[PDB]
């Protein structure tokens, strides 16, 4: 859906959007278990996993929110696994005390494993050059997956290796970036690295509101990197 010379320059960000960005990609808080069960609604079009933390340093429920009601009755009173970035900072006005957020993050459990870990090749290129990129970087057993656990774990290696969201005194010197998930089946979803208004802490990740969910099933990543 991006073209390349559309692709957002990094010294677009403003304020706190870098500091955000690396630490909504890199000094997350995630969750990730499996075969666990609500049908618990707060409002609007969400799910409530009461007493879900039981040693975390503040929160005690985990509240998961989708876009639509289609999308939460797809999930609503089912055995469901979990993987996505939450935070207290991800909630609307009025959420609990104690509550933490997380925007989609969320997959049917039955009949989705894996009887092998699936390892997503990455195409990766800095400047037009192909690098090469350890195969077990971004990994799933789930067959029908978030792109959102895909996205976290690219961004993170993106963080690591490339000092993706530093500032440029810190050697960042990455300005442009593109991520695409390539399925078989189905246009690509497609994301500008910095193409969000990341001074915005709380929105950062509403782009996974959606619980968009691709096939794992013969997909791999591709990255365009730029300095420039
Ligand atoms: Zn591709």
């Amino acid at each position: 859906e991006i073209n390349e010379k559309d692709l957002r320059k990094k010294s677009e960000l403003q304020g706190t959007a870098l500091g955000n960005l690396k630490q909504i990609y890199y000094y997350n808080e995630k969750a990730k278990t499996e075969n666990k069960e609500s049908h618990d609604q707060f409002r609007q079009h969400t799910i409530l996993f009461k007493g879900f933390f039981t040693d975390h340093s503040w929160y005690n429920d985990l509240l998961v929110r989708f876009d639509s009601k289609d999308i939460v009755d797809k999930y609503k009173g089912k055995k469901v696994d979990l993987y996505g970035a939450y935070a207290g900072y991800q909630c609307a006005g009025g959420t609990p005390n104690k509550t933490a957020c997380m925007y989609g993050g969320v997959t049917l459990h039955d009949n989705n494993r894996l009887t092998e870990e699936k390892k997503v090749p990455i195409n990766l290129w800095l400047d037009g050059k192909q690098n090469t990129v350890p195969l077990e970087t971004v990994k799933t057993n789930k067959k029908n997956v978030t792109v959102q656990e895909l996205d976290l774990q690219a961004r993170r290696y993106l963080q690591e290796k490339y000092n993706l969201y530093n500032s440029d005194v810190f050697d960042g010197k990455v300005q442009r970036g593109l991520i695409v998930f390539h399925t078989s089946t189905e246009p690509s979803v497609n994301y500008d690295l910095f193409g969000a208004q990341g001074q915005y802490s709380n929105t950062l990740l509403r782009i996974y509101r959606d619980n968009k969910t691709i096939n794992s099933e013969n997909m791999h990543i591709d990255i365009y990197l730029y300095t420039s």
